[PDB]
């Protein structure tokens, strides 16, 4: 409906009062202007005042804030000498904010100003006083700008003009959320403090208003201006996927963050709880958040649609090169993609059956694979996934046409026909970093091909050179094969089984040269980003450890003593071990070393302790097990 | 009413808006057409939008999915550049879907596109990318096609033309459901995870809104347009039978599946639970799902009605021949029927008092038996079950007329006067497989008789030959006699006491030659089907075993310790034994071997453990028994 | 009101639509007719459809079904090719049903087709496929027909014509029901499974919406067409008697069964429970169901009204003769009456203070006794119980007139002034068998007197002969005297203290010759009836035993252990004893032997066990006694 999103027709409704329209809001040039800034400030002031809002808060995503997004509130109504609450909201209040960098928020014109409860949320970018990008919005803006400029350069170098069209990253975010009874949520301290179950015996080993909740989600998003296309269940119990369609990554990351938020408070309203963690329950499918990422222009041109590219430009050569470029990007910076997804919860999703393993290998599909191979051999044609017939052996049953591309779900970076469905991204982790890295690697490859074009090199020769350089990362087989990681390592594809090492790869020489090359970060900027990510990971692991300590001492040991399930001295020794592990974590200074110790602890010592807890729970009566068990959380 | 079923008059209501009618929807040829596909897509889009539906999900039944039916949701409203939810639903969205074959859904035009909640469910057939039938809908379609073509061939070979009339399997599905207090259902983990009570002491040894619930079922089926004829209680406590009348088997299997789904969700709404398992309670009558199967043409001709056949065709020989055909089919493929009913729950129903034993012997009734015997001797007349008088010795009581056929309830395949009431089918198991095997064996028999007719053989001689070949399977006496199984074995009738062996009989040489002969399956197809069925059975047994482990470790042992009912070391040994049994189950590779071990475990070791648990429960106070006892589940 | 009873004016309301009236329904000849059958089928179809009913179920009482009455449901609305629920109910659906005889229901035209909830209940008689009467309705019909024909014969033999008037048994059924808090009912397993308390200590030794409930009963019976005359309390706590007035026994037995049912579900609605057992509580008055039985013609002539007989016929000799006839009947078949009342619960009512002892001796009253004695001496006058004055010694208090018959309550078959108030009948047991035996013995006596009249013998001489033959059974004194049974045995009156022996007397040579003489049963029929009754009794005793096993193992032993009321080893030995007794019950083949063992068990072993449990309960605190005690059940 747009009633809670100052964009498009709703924005125009009040911009026309001052002779403006949503066209002014779309480009974002109004922030540079002064009179337009005050005009839109008055318009949004009115919009909020009859929407039932009186406070405007600037909105931002702090460094490594997976939950999830901070804000600063300010009253937009003042009091004069008479002492009356008269609404007064100026452009300076709209653009500038206040928030400490810590060991001056600025609005994001490309993100829609939206509204919740009686407060209008104004998305904004967060920096330090020096100027360092201390958020995820500013790096993503820099990455998108570099992507746009490099795309324009390389298109112009091959005799194609986009005019004033703006290039960006069109992304859909298949956000998956677990829904739990809030009564059981209150009985699981790990979910309260970490969002994922650090322990709990899954029933039957493991080798396998609720409808009101997401209908309220859907009606909210209608009134909220979010085109939430499809919400539906998933394989795991009470795991609901919301898949808004593609849009500018700048807006879409904020869309995803606020969708996460509104889902959280709606579940709280419904007497439930929205676990956004990547793997809130061990033994079930991980709650992944696929990022359908693609290159999209303002006028709707998509670089992953060869037919659309040929129709709009007339040069078939565009689609392979950029694809090869993207392939090169992966083969150049797959670790960085592994770095992007490296989040506390996501370390329980890589390598499992639901999510692809830690090998960052792209999947172009079979037919596209031999098409690019033929291009590399010196034969460029036109990729076209012709649909083959499919009959079911019955005349009554219709004969359908299905694409010859036998689609794959085992790849971290598969080409889903018309886009890259990067499935490695996690639900709790905001994809902002993922889009930053994807945009910057695309921009690097695009700059390389543009420079080669400007040097006079034929686009063909660039295609063969890049393909023969980076065809190793292309993979089409079953990625869930246990014999795949070592084969990929032999091939040379990026593969980091450790999230800690993945993050530590951020400040590598190649990655740093990339970041200043595309202007995404400075050395200090990327060093601070890596430091924050490592600290976030180690802190999440530390709080999981402390919650385990509290669970053992408060729930597991008392339950064992009450039910007389044997000597709990093993659990006491486990508490000593985990406390010592936290001691070494806090006693080491190297951030990567601390992260490695934390990951080793989480994946080995806490897993063994969790197995011990599950053994003690299987023999514990339900009344004695104070912690709510997986049966209550999942099956309700 | 049809308000939630896009069929018949309701479908015509919106097809007339585009100049069409329900006649187009009936034949199913619209899927082949292009413009008609878009027209019906628009019509169903409207039907959904003013019914209050915004998401369309393709609907299918996976291999061996007894619960029960998967679906993929997609929004039929899109957003343009302005960002408004405009409803747009095309034919491509209607026909083709997305779902992984796994180690491209297509619509089922012969199944009614129906609606539930705010989602329109579109029944569809599920295959693999290769083309292999990975569902039950496609095998049923192939079986019905083969049945129709063979029936048409054999009718034409004997000078009878059906024109454009379509032959199919008219079936009624007497679906029986147990209704349990959901409060007790949540206290029985076995019902939560397996649907049937793996343990629990029945009171008194065993040798013997609720009305709001099925009135809501009835009003739903009205507003949903399911002609649910009769819902009524049964011998067992809270066991309710729903008996929708005859219809095309292709549509009727979906009708049964969705009836199961709606009953489950309504019971959940009413604070109850709908146990669909075959034998949810040991000691009471099994919840069977009788399949009233018959051969029915489009114009209403029924092959089991000799009078109707004579009236419509004028050739009395049709009814006996075809009868022997089905008789031959049974005597040729009774194991296959035993294979069809072989489901995890159904192994607790065969051989009991409620359901017929594991001897797949048909019952034609006495008078029909000597009629067919006389035909075999070379004397064909006209079967006619004349009704004999029945007086009660009182002039006040009316003198009635009852058919001379003393009907039998102890047979697995009795001829209920005008149909085959195959009572061996189970409630949880979808009858789709049962209809596939019945249709393919009928098609084989009809093909044999048609080939003999085309060779010039008199229909009479075929009748005597087939009857003298396959009269052994005919049985009229008491099937519940303990001396019946060995008598049938000496007779040569098919009898598989083991569901595992029944399923393993699917890939037999004769069965495989049947399946490619009728085109129902390929060798790979039937091998995959047998593999899936065996895996489903062994997995269900494995989860019953694991749930048992959880019950003793979590409930039975703590209850014994609290109530001081003696040493629970016997239960600990039982847990060790069941864990070891699961270990051998997971340690063997042969699927049939695994299924045999699982069945032996379930029928012997788990039964003995259940007896021990019942002994401990009989001496346990009700408050100490955390698990809800049969008295609470049944008598509420 | 008749709104839920298709009879009389309500039936005529819709029979007039087809030119018919309730006169057609009254005689029952419409079932023989074809067009009338379809007409009444359409009429009842309408009556149901605007009463809010959609399903018709045939209704019957199975052999020895004391609860209570089975039914088979069928939809009376069908679906055509269009698929619409069109109401279509034919005569064949009305008359013919389906139900297994087991180791083809036909309507009862003399019982009113009635209606409950959304289902129209159609009373029907249940037989086997062979033709054997496998219910109680058909024996009652045969007995009533024999009674009518013999009464007509004997009246005509003495120059009295009844024309087309129909003779039958006019009976009132003083049905007594105990009402218990359903919360307490759920805490007593015996009441759940047997309906009577097998144990429980009565407070104070034993030597002594609720109003909403029976007002709802009364308004239901008003809307139900049931003329429930008087509902009122009784001596025992919460024991309510409902006394519908006299009517045809064929209809009145169904009235009683459906009253029992509707009371059960009304009590369930009111959060109560309707205990229908004969002696649901040991120590209080038994819940007897007096059968006020008399001979009544269609035009209202009553054979127990001498004044009415003289007025209508003019021959005073009718009333004495027939009386001696019934007297003879008792003196010939008192055991059979003792057989008729022989039911599981009723064995706890015979011999107590509330109900007369096991001596089946009739009570004609003093004045009638010497009147019949004078007739036997050869002096017949006219019986007339002239009312004697009764003054209270106060002029203010009115002087009343009271019958000289000092009425008695200690007799099993007293003559209550104008009818036989056979008080031995039990509440749970349906009186259908009682009416069968009374009608057949009356028919035998009438046949004997009619044969003597046709031989030319004077009615007087028959009177003296029968009186001197059968005057021993006449008793006027206090039947509760402990010395009465021995005096009656010396007199030769029938007296069976054992219900098992009472039932076993059914197949005696005299009883069998009676049953084929009046045509009530064949030898196979009576043998099956006796077998069913003995099996019912032994099964009820066996489930009482099993429920007791469950109570001691589940409630009494845990309560004793928790409250530390001494060694419960005595209760363990009692469980061993009762289990062994059930073992001998199941190990013997003679049905009478099994019943005798069951009765001995019930009256001795479980009585002693009940005394032990009461001793343990008296010392048990109320919270420790999980079973609900008599104080909670009776005083609420």
């Amino acid at each position: 409906f747009g009633s809670a999103c100052f964009k498009g027709a709703v924005a125009d409704k009040y911009l026309s009062k001052y002779g403006e329209s949503s066209t002014l809001l779309a480009n974002g040039k109004w922030t540079k202007d002064m009179a337009k800034a005050d005009i839109v400030a008055k318009a949004v002031l009115d919009w909020a005042v009859e929407n039932g809002a009186s406070v405007y808060c600037h909105w931002f995503q702090p460094m490594g804030s997976s939950g999830n997004s901070g804000q600063v509130h300010q009253s937009m109504f003042n009091f004069a000498e008479d002492g009356t609450p008269y609404y007064s909201f100026t452009g300076e209040q709209l653009l500038q904010g206040e928030t400490d960098g810590s060991s001056y928020l600025s609005i994001d014109p490309y993100s829609p100003i939206f509204l919740r409860e009686d407060t209008v949320f104004i998305p904004a970018a967060f920096v330090s006083y020096n100027g360092d990008a201390l958020d995820e919005k500013t790096p993503l803006h820099r990455a998108t700008d570099a992507l746009d400029k490099q795309t324009k350069r390389m298109l112009k170098a091959m005799k194609y003009d986009v005019g004033s069209a703006s290039v960006y990253a069109n992304i859909g975010l298949e956000q998956e959320i677990f829904l739990t009874p809030r009564h059981a949520f209150y009985r699981r301290p790990d979910l309260q403090f970490t969002g994922r179950t650090i322990t709990g015996k899954f029933p039957a080993r493991g080798q396998e208003g609720a409808f009101e909740c997401m209908r309220q989600i859907q009606q909210e998003c209608f009134k909220m201006g979010i085109p939430l296309k499809t919400r539906h269940r998933e394989v795991a119990p009470n795991q609901y996927e919301f898949a808004p369609m593609f849009g500018n990554a700048i807006s879409q990351v904020d869309q995803n963050l606020m969708i996460m938020q509104v889902i959280e408070e709606v579940a709280s309203e419904h007497g439930l709880a929205a676990l956004l963690q990547e793997k809130p329950f061990a033994g079930v499918n991980g709650s992944g958040k696929h990022n359908n990422w693609s290159i999209g222009t303002s006028d709707g041109l998509n670089l992953m649609n060869p037919k659309q590219v040929n129709a709009k430009t007339g040069n078939p050569e565009i689609f392979p090169l950029v694809m090869a470029a993207m392939v090169s990007a992966v083969d150049k910076h797959g670790d960085l993609m592994r770095a992007a997804i490296a989040s506390p919860g996501n370390d329980f999703r890589l390598g499992a059956m639901e999510a692809p393993p830690a090998v960052m290998s792209t999947y172009l599909g079979p037919s596209l694979t031999e098409f690019l191979n033929t291009v590399k051999n010196g034969s460029l044609g036109e990729y076209a996934p012709k649909k083959k017939p499919l009959e079911f052996g019955s005349d009554t049953l219709p004969s359908i046409e299905v694409p010859a591309e036998d689609r794959n779900r085992t790849s971290p970076f598969p080409y889903g026909g018309n886009r890259f469905e990067f499935r490695a991204a996690g639900s709790s982790q905001n994809v902002s970093l993922v889009n930053t890295v994807l945009n910057t690697i695309a921009a690097e490859a695009f700059k390389i091909v543009a420079d080669r074009l400007e040097a006079g090199e034929k686009p063909l020769a660039i295609a063969q050179d890049l393909l023969k350089t980076h065809d190793k990362c292309i993979f089409n087989g079953n990625g869930y094969d246990p014999a795949w990681p070592d084969e990929a390592v032999k091939r040379g594809i990026w593969r980091i089984d450790a999230g800690c090492d993945a993050i530590n790869e951020l400040d590598s020489a190649k990655n740093v040269t990339l970041f200043e090359g595309m202007g995404i970060f400075t050395a200090r900027e990327i060093q601070a980003r890596k430091s924050v990510l490592l600290g976030h990971y180690v802190g999440s692991v530390e709080m999981e450890a402390l919650t385990m300590i509290d669970m053992i001492n408060q729930h597991v040991i008392p339950s064992v003593k009450k039910a007389d399930l044997g000597n709990p001295s093993k659990l006491v020794d486990a508490v000593k071990t985990i406390k010592g592990a936290v001691a070494q974590i806090h006693g080491t200074e190297d951030e990567h070393k601390a992260a490695t110790l934390a990951r080793t602890l989480r994946l080995t010592t806490m897993v063994a302790i969790r197995e011990i807890i599950d053994e003690f729970e299987s023999r514990c009566p339900p009344e004695d097990w104070t912690l709510a068990t997986y049966s209550e959380l999942l099956f309700f």
